[PDB]
């Protein structure tokens, strides 16, 4: 099947996507903005060589390339996880991770929302950054994140009202037994999914 | 005027769909599902005979049954009220009950949503269960929620009402929600 | 840049919307009704006197004059606010303040949310009526400004994920220190955000 699979930021995430690519031979995990990323050094590469550099050209541009990745990522022909973000927060606001043609040419089966308890968010966000991982990345508070999370929720709901696709929510907000506990109950519940 | 009504299952929307085709005339209430289900029967008699079996159907022919099953009742005149769903949880997540096309086909005015205390539904499902007819307070609540974002997203989209009915109140007597939820309803048919 | 800003009636936005304008230079503040107004009696003189009397108009004819007024504002050329409702509570329940056209015309960088503290929005309510602004008395309760404001941020969402706008949620909602606190919060977040 597709599937998108989003969460807030520096949260455990990206260990969810290497833990399944290894758990599941039938299942491709690409990130979207990987690919964005790609696509990009490719059309224009003389503007183009950081990660960061896709942000600066106007949105006209941007969005041709978002277009493109996901035409790149529709020709995956097995199982596939799409890694990204429903929305990001901006000075301006909160801003839409993806465009609606992104779901019209992956159409995905649905969209997977991993929830985490905000305190666990902070405490990987701020080790993370000890380590030296998103450096100057303004340091959220509880309901921040809380709100951020929601606001997921809603952004989902909307695309699976337009595009009628499945929109499941996990829960990873209890506290652990043993460490890297929610990621391995994300990747069984996912495999789960696929398997069923 | 047409209003899609709306609630978590298990809950007492069947029981307020019959007390307002029992006291309002001039109105026809329709369960979306039946429809739906009637006219997969119809198409394909081999692969449906579970209305489970609906989403077996490939996406281009799932759509096609809601379409025609929404078309019927386009066709309806006077006061009419839809009893359906917004969502559906299943193994994959929640599922849309209408989809796009549903809305304008039927170009209803509103959407009302019922919403209950989860303790009642969890002792109203299992009541149910005990003569012939699995989800916390927190999967109830979630629920709601979704359907509440559903039903913002569809007025957002077709210029549509919402209203919520709140349920959630303990009752004083037993079926007093049902009769505030058919009250509330036949007072914004008359408006 | 243009910004909707929204938020609960009776609550601070037009205390809002007039400080930012009498601080901020060369930044049009329009109220998306007040320009309803106009359009409704130069286009039907006879029938609306009050703003109050478009109820009577065609649902369909009303909906033109929506886009009339859009089309009007969407000619101003500095930073613009558009003071409106993202809903509004009816007997058939709540209902949308814009429509599509509205956004589409406006274009819109980003929908702006000022959340309040039900009770101040309830006290706030109260002073009104006992200056002489409002003839009768607001019997909404706590949660149901709960509720609204709740219903609130999923339009603007709804929005976001259709139009690919911000969606910017400036909470007012913690306890004044001194009188007039939130609303200089409010104009300096605003500002902040119009000169980054
Ligand atoms: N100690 C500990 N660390 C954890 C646990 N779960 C997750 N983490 C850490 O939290 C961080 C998770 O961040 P990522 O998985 O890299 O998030 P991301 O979505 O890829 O970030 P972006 O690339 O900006 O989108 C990592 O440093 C993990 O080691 C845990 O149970 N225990
Ligand atoms: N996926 C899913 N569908 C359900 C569930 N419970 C009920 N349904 C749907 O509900 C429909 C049958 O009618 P019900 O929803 O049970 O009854 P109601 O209209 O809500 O009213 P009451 O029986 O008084 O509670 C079926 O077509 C099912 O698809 C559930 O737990 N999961
Ligand atoms: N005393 C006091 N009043 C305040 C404070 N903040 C806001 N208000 C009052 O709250 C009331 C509502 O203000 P507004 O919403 O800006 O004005 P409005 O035209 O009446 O209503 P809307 O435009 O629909 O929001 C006004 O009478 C303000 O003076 C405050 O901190 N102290």
């Amino acid at each position: 099947m597709r599937f998108i699979l989003t969460g807030v930021p520096g949260a455990g995430k990206t260990t969810v996507c290497n833990k399944l690519a290894e758990k599941m031979s039938n299942l491709s995990v690409v990130n979207y903005g990987d690919v964005i990323f790609e696509e990009a050094k490719k059309l224009y590469p003389s503007i183009i060589q950081v990660r960061e550099d896709t942000r600066k050209l106007p949105r006209a541009d941007y969005r041709n390339i978002q277009i493109e990745a996901a035409k790149k990522i529709s020709l995956i022909t097995d199982n596939l996880i799409v890694d990204t973000h429903m929305s990001l927060k901006t000075p301006y606001g909160f801003y839409p991770g993806l465009i609606p043609e992104t779901i019209n040419i992956i159409q995905p089966d649905g969209i997977i929302l991993l929830e985490f308890n905000p305190r666990d968010v902070i405490a990987r966000r701020e080790k993370d950054r000890l380590a030296g991982k998103r450096v100057t990345r303004d340091m959220e508070s509880e309901t921040d994140i809380l709100l951020h999370q929601q606001v997921n929720r809603m952004f989902a709901v909307s695309y699976s009202a337009i595009n009628q696709c499945y929109v499941k929510i996990i829960d990873l907000t209890w506290p652990q037994e043993y460490e890297f506990q929610h990621t391995e109950y994300a990747v069984n519940k996912i495999i789960e999914m696929l398997n069923f």
